[PDB]
């Protein structure tokens, strides 16, 4: 009979993409009519999300996404032509943590010391970001609005500008994802000063989080969900969540997963729309004392 | 014909964009019957008071007095707009005020030679001041940037308030501000103007030299103040409003008022007034074209 | 030696501001200590009245103000701390109309059709008020009640929001004063069909009143007048009338006053008492068939 | 030259504060060919702009126009001021205007001297309302106490409308308040004026006393307004400008708008103007002592 | 105990919030010697009744039976009030009757679905009638417009009943009526309930159906009628009379005669009461913040 | 061994010191090197704050405090060089209500005459304080809140002044701790209202609460607490929390903290984290209204 169809709202080949095609694999034994997945990529998520949003709740049509059109974007852009709040949680496939992240020249060797060095020179310190809403903005925001430190950002337009700079020390600090920097920090490059997360990233198992080093509330990670439209029974989305947690569970599925820096989840539709819900209010607070809304 | 001339400022009142046009109107009331009346209709960088007389009938009874934002610059910088700056009839420039380089006094450069070269040895790490995208001080520092070989990090504003506030406490480097806005804090020592953007200095600070001066005759910066009339008027009726106009220009005590706001009087023909907007407006659509705004 | 204080019970800035601090440029050579110009707004009026309302009557403490606290406000506010009846009338300065203004999709191109139009669709047509009692409201309820027409009420909190709807066709016709309508007109985002005065306005000397269009009885305009205290005596009244009618002679003050939409009038005491009680009771009228 | 002269006025535009300067300016005009610019420069009891004066060039083409915070009060006051006000080059005095006793009219008093007996009689029992410790009416308010022996006990206000509104509702028993602000109230009978606290009567109120009438001439307490040049600038450029705006001063419209404003203009010579401000500064130096005890 | 037990219903006799309470008392008669009184004491939205029961001792002699007005809204409607419903002591609520969504029959849809596409397409073009600000239908359209992102024009009326005619009439094209109200004319085709604004449909009309039913579950906006006791009732006072009435609410009879009102008994105890009231409080305080700036 | 060090942010002698220095004889036995307590007064606790604040984390060196430094120095200075949020709790070491103190000639007997007496004459009645922010300044301003009554703020610059004023009947209402005023109302030189907290004060045992009077959301005590540097381990804070949770509950101690007003409280680490920031929001929000 029918395929399930899985939208997601960005291009093919980043983590976005394959942690929910890893998963496609491992549940297309569940379905007579395979798994289709699909890239419908425009901005910043919405266009992808509002095709979903839109479709039958019957649960063959359901949206993988990192945060944007999830809990992010109805308080970020002015008007969006769908509710968040209304979709129907499926799971949380994953989560990847952001790092704080900055040129070797600058004049401290920790945490600590960077932050009493911005203290001491407000606004004199760059940090890069993908632009007004992205993460990597999103997460020096939260970062500055902690430890009320002031960071003067440089907006650029994709990762790579960003880290070129961040080498050349043209721009001071970066919040990236672990996954991109891990290989130039380990060259040298850049120095990684701590994760944002409740635990440290494999990939680089010695360098600490925020967390160790007196910085709990710094938790900033990106979460991959899985929703479906609105009207969807709760019972539709159960049994698709537990198809989900038994393809998150074999060894190979969480290899994969750490080789794009991620960590499987696999909640249950309860444990996942309290996530959603309180990531949701921590990132508004964020946008709001920041007075971003484009 | 009783009817009162109107001019619309559009952007809110005080300030020299709406100082001008009103010291002009006291002195051509004289030659209407039913008067003068100005009107502020701000909103959206001027495109909602220009909008307001694009459309109203070309009579040469309603104009706009404007900055250059609705005139020579936002057709390049605004998505859509609802109407075309390259079809204003033009009247005349009433005046111009210079924009000029100044910089916060702790930084370790005595002149604009050793800004530039402090600037160029240290990329992305000095900070100017804007008004936000589109603004003249980002225009004006995307030009400096473009001509000097220069990358100055940009922090944006809300106001000019906040941003002197930066500059003179350290936390922002540079500001290509307007001449009468920073005189005051340059006298104090608070900050520094090193340049004025302009072919002649400011009788504000006589002492202050141009960039022309100091080996950049390129940096020529200044806001314009101009009168268009709607689209269809004849050049007839543009052309009596700016001789009126400009007898107005001509009186001692209004050109007083004017230096008193930073302001040189000019109150060139139509066809002057038309090559001049078309000079800005390509000069300024190359600057937004290379900062890609 | 003792300045002129005219208190006007609104804000800075407006024509109930300009028009009495042009004419005390003028009667500055009058007093030897100088005119004064205080501004007093609050509660519609009513806070700047009882203050002048208290003040000694020997005619150096008098109020400028549009009609509010002079014709309106005791039988539209439940109580006030003065009677506007006492007021010892001394001028009106000046008179500035009220117009019908539409949103330009409406299926009618003058007045009559217009009539005509919402005869024919009782309560179709909306209009857009800034509240009970206030002009718009007040204008609007006379054009009904003269014209026997039904129009459906829609309140907004001033003349700005209310203009953003006419022009954006969600209300169909406003009662505008012509100083605030007239740049919208000659944009085109709305259509004045009529000005409710005795002449055309020469801000828009093509717009008709509606008295040559048939309808003379829809006179509706912002007058604003000049009193003083309760037992003011008649001959310092006419003194200051004087003082104000020769201020309004010259032509630069009178320009000035067009450039508000304002036409001077400097009426002396007794005209101007009974134009006051004529406005007093047309209004208290269109208010009780309004409010029923 | 052909530079503008610049006066600051370190407060807001609108109140007499920047009224009096700007009457003044455009009679000086003629003076100057470059013209006239007058500034508002607001904030920290007039500090920041006095600081912006104090650091100009001494050439008299910078000059400070403000009443009395950073002329003669402020250095005693504020615990550190950027700037020593015993170093300003007075010019001259523009004007004064009174301070005045007024009352809640259901006080049982009916003259200053029932309220001076009824307050002994009575000691802190009578409240007096203020804008805070070293406002004008504080120190006004201090200075009755101090000369008369009385104790009021002190209610402060965040700016004049609340102190007159809780004034006139019978919540605060007395104000200090400049002639001005209350003369209004008073005429219509929400307030009662008590008597002037200057050398003359006010012809805005010219039936009310003045303390010197009721025998107290010790109570003198005007707000002067002063224009005073930065340290360094000569005695001949100081008179000058001094000479220019007592021309000014002695116009008859001139007379007439300062009335208006309550003032009454003076214009003494700079040698005049320092000695006043000179014992100023100690009154009010004296006043503030034995108030902070 | 032989006092009567004294119900205040701060609105007038015959309607719902008049019908419920009085057949309420009917039943719980039978614990009270002296009888139960019903007062009618209409008045400012049900203020001045509830600041009468207030005031009154809290014995648990004197209850006030009312709508939500002056139990969960009015202190964030009116600027003030004389008593503060959040230091109520809750007793139970007696029932709902649910608020629907009804449309002139000829806007050109059907569903509600339908309807919010047709309102985002056209924004401000749909129009809404209410009682004025503050009123039930102005709250409930204010609630539906925050949830679904659209923007309705709103038409006020002095009633009910000038609404529906001009609902019936095609004057105005929206109204969120109570159920009861709007049911006859839906019935007779006058007017479309397209939506019930509960958790499940009502029996009046078991075929329209709910908001939640249609994806818009947040959408529950009831009228709650509740009991509440002075300030200082103890907590078992207030369970005794909750007790007796939610008995009286369990009768065949009295549910029946609660049907045909439209509403649904309820009965709870005064924790589950006392935390509904908050919630709706909330709910509610948000929607009139929202609403009005 | 290193002994523990306890910073109290205020001079020796009063209140926040004593409770401290009691706690500190009872826990010497549990550390072999000893206890210290210094005081460290200075900018309303934020010097000796500072100070803790940036100490190892090793649950050696805690700051014993009053709510400034705590959970009201952020909302009320403009800049702090510490976060109060960022502190590890340890403990609410024991409360001190605050207390509604009236001059004997206000013509009432009871809280509820009082609350009617001033809502029948807004601003008629006068209120002392030490200054804006200060606890009989916030206390004040919950009250009006609560109350929705309208009082008329005089400031002081100390207790003492207040009181004399307070006594001498030139300001008619000040919110007091218990232990300041207690011995006047005994002497009949000020009337106690009402007390601020969950029980009646053992120190005027026949004075009654507000919550018993019906307004049970007035509370507004002084807490003084122990916490520890940012990134101290939970476990360290529980074994010290529970080192001072032992010494809090002898007979003596509670005889001693009596003697101050005070009431023992020990609360664990969450409980304790709880209470603060509640106590945190709470006095936000007292601000902010005040302020506006």
């Amino acid at each position: 009979n029918q395929p399930l169809k899985i939208v997601v709202p960005f291009s093919a080949g980043g983590t976005a993409d394959v942690l929910p095609r890893l998963v496609a694999e491992k549940i297309r034994a569940d379905y007579a009519g395979g798994v289709i997945i699909e890239n419908k990529p425009g901005a910043g998520g919405n266009i992808g999300a509002d095709l979903v949003f839109r479709a039958p709740p019957d649960g063959m049509t359901v949206l993988a996404s990192p945060p944007g059109p999830i809990a992010i974007n109805h308080n970020l852009y002015q008007k969006l032509s769908f509710d968040p709040t209304r979709w129907v949680p499926v799971t949380i496939l994953a989560t990847v943590p952001n790092v704080l992240v900055i040129n070797p020249k600058l004049p401290v060797k920790s945490l600590g010391e960077f932050i009493a060095y911005a203290k001491a020179n407000p606004k004199k310190v760059t940090v890069a970001t993908q632009g007004d809403g992205s993460t990597s903005h999103l997460t020096a925001a939260m970062f500055m609005q902690l430890t009320g430190t002031e960071l003067t950002v440089i907006p650029y337009k994709g990762t790579a500008p960003a880290l070129i700079d961040l080498i050349g020390g043209n721009v001071d600090v970066f919040f990236d994802n672990i996954s991109s920097s891990a290989t130039y920090h380990q060259a040298g490059k850049v120095r990684i000063l701590a994760v944002a997360d409740e635990q440290r990233s494999q990939i680089l198992p010695q360098v600490p989080t925020f967390a160790e080093q007196q910085w709990p509330a710094m938790q900033a990670v990106t979460f991959f969900s899985v929703v479906a439209p609105p009207g969807t029974s709760a019972e539709i989305a159960q049994k698709l969540q537990k198809q989900m947690a038994l393809a998150l569970s074999s060894n190979d599925i969480r290899k994969h997963f750490q080789e794009q820096g991620a960590v499987p989840c696999g909640w249950d539709p309860s444990k996942t729309a309290q996530f959603i819900r309180q990531e949701t209010e921590k990132w508004k607070k964020v946008l709001k004392a920041a007075n971003v809304k484009l």
